[PDB]
């Protein structure tokens, strides 16, 4: 039984087996070792495209799967996410995917269960499958970490997948860089270096946008101009390299971090990084369940 | 891969070879041709039995089913419908079944995405798989189209179904009547003859009725009167021909629109149309996928 | 056609064929009389921990399942659930098993309706799979009720379930005690006897815990210190006999009820009772469809 709660707890090693083995099962391998086993989905924070992503995943491996969005009438009750577990263990639940609003809810869970826990997201954010279909995408393009440029942009401060790809990328043996509005971004970062989105477009292997959202303080940092202001135009993206892709993990705030053509013009791979999203959390099941 | 949008859309032979078909499959023929294909229920607006019918018809099918129920969290966080349809075919969706609030949401859609659309509503209230079963019903009874007196009863001018049924009821070479309050009609053509629902259930060979909504109810008063005004009462249906049925889509507003007793009558076929929608439903999915 | 309504109307013979029956399945027994057909769970009010257990039982039986969560459109659209059921038996389900908040509402289902229903709580708190997994679990543990001492503990007057298992446990043998507040106790009662939990430890073969839930309405009863005056404690769970077991229907609200280190001691089938509950609903859904 492997959980999976972040990327830093996986080897570079393991990485990049997942990598592989969810290029071969994109490439058709395929068998019947998971077939009738049982996946629960526990999405006490809900993510429909997250959500459905690990059920098609789950579904071509030939698993039954138990659905929950939102609140459960048990932890209603006040329910420990422990006795969830549990509970799903005793009726004959293999593996849960959770996405759960608090902080690290797995450190303490993953040495006390029995089946094995996917951290689909968790309260301070980390989100390993993403970065894995992420780094999964990179790969194919270039097959090899070593010596990329990787530009992340938005609200790195509260982003903590922007930050966890920012680090296992350096890991990787890539260089990152960072734009977005100051106020966003983490004064003392130890991978990325902080620059303009005018420069890291022509520095760039590699283009990342986050969505940027709406909420915190006052600052709401006028999503109407944002795209201009901070964001992938058009004009900035002709000044990408010939080679150089874009990368978002959706969902698109068209007209904001990019300019609607540019979703699918030819250096985007958004869609492809959702291809890929099933075949990194197959990957991700069979290793949560190999014996 | 074909899409089922609106009514208007089939030609007559179409409409006829999905009624075979269904009545095909009602009689037990089944293949494995879409055996572990996947089917997303998209109703972004709520409707239960309809959602139920569809499902069916995909598990039938031996398909994987995603479903989503209500509002999607990657809409709230602003995606069109086209990025959902195309996240969809990434994820690797072979068929979405749609239920959305906004008018003709499909057109836009049907010239961008690249799998099969399946309309179960849009903002319009076009709703063709409805039709096709009150036609497959029909059919069932009868045998033919031509020649039959068809008459629709209720809130005409609000109810696209009801318009699209007559529309394409006459393509087929019956008569269509229409009755109910004149406020409610809309009688610029609309392809059938208004005349009084005493005089339409002594004609009629099928007697069709709409959901008086409570919405279009002026008064609890027009609400409790309706029956005996405008409705199918006892005394009405005891005047109905010898070979004549009673249809509606459900759900039924017993003591308005028709007498609590009538519902499960001889005449009555509002049940059998259920049975047929789910058959109408696998029939349209094989169309939708054919290769 | 078989349903299940309350633990009243099986007999004592039905309910040992039952327990032998998910006996059986628990030992893996298993066949194909089920694959493919349809089962709805219709939780009109939700019990997650419930449903998940029902729909483990139907998928192990190879059945296709339908869910519902919460409110139904077309109820809210006023349909009985009369027209409901009959709108399922339409479109193909089997079986229907039902949470709903109207008190026996089953009762007028259960002469109207062609399909079996499965009772999984309905107003009064009838919930019979509860009480049936309850009873394996004893009847595992000491092969028999006769002469077993059953005490039951915890607001006994606000519990259909605690109420429900002493009746039931009376008819197949065995004593029934209650403790708890006094005020909680259902003075009226014919099946139990009112004691300390300090004495019913001792006397005790089995101690079935109920959830202390907040309620603050003349059973304003501290949930602070309700462990130590009320609850069992460390110390009186050390003074239980040697083969006598600890039972709850979860979730459990550690620390009032019980000790928190209790919950997984050497004498707990708390999670035992979970594991139950899922071939006592396969027992019980084979039992509806049989011949």
């Amino acid at each position: 039984m492997k959980h999976l709660t972040t990327m830093s707890e996986l080897s570079t090693e393991e990485i990049k087996d997942l990598l592989q083995t969810a290029q071969e099962l994109k490439s058709g391998k395929t068998d019947n070792q998971l077939t009738g086993k049982f996946a629960a989905n526990l999405f006490f924070e809900p993510s429909t495209r997250t959500r459905f992503s690990f059920e098609v995943a789950e579904k071509k491996l030939g698993m039954n799967v138990l659905n929950l969005d939102g609140t459960s009438t048990s932890v209603q009750k006040g329910e420990t996410l422990y006795d969830t577990i549990r509970t799903l263990e005793s009726i004959g639940v293999d593996v849960c995917v959770i996405r759960h609003s608090e902080d690290e809810y797995y450190e303490e869970l993953v040495s006390q269960v029995n089946i094995p826990i996917l951290n689909a997201g968790d309260g301070c954010g980390q989100h390993p499958t993403q970065s894995l279909l992420d780094l999964m995408t990179i790969y194919e393009e270039f097959n090899t970490f070593k010596g990329l440029t990787v530009s992340i942009h938005g609200d790195i401060k509260h982003s903590r997948v922007a930050r966890s790809n920012a680090e296992v990328l350096t890991r990787l043996g890539a260089r990152v860089l960072f734009s977005g509005p100051s106020e966003w971004q983490d004064e003392e970062n130890t991978f990325g270096t902080y620059v303009s989105m005018d420069e890291a477009v022509e520095s760039s292997d590699v283009v990342m946008l986050l969505r940027i959202q709406n909420e915190r303080h006052q600052s709401a940092v006028s999503q109407e101009g944002y795209l201009n202001k901070y964001g992938l135009t058009v004009e900035r993206a002709e000044r990408m390299k010939r080679h150089a892709i874009i990368m978002h993990p959706a969902p698109v705030n068209r007209g904001v971090e990019i300019d609607d053509s540019l979703v699918e013009s030819e250096k985007s791979r958004i869609f492809k990084q959702m291809k890929n999203g099933v075949f990194i959390r197959m990957a991700v099941i069979q290793r949560a369940l190999q014996t």
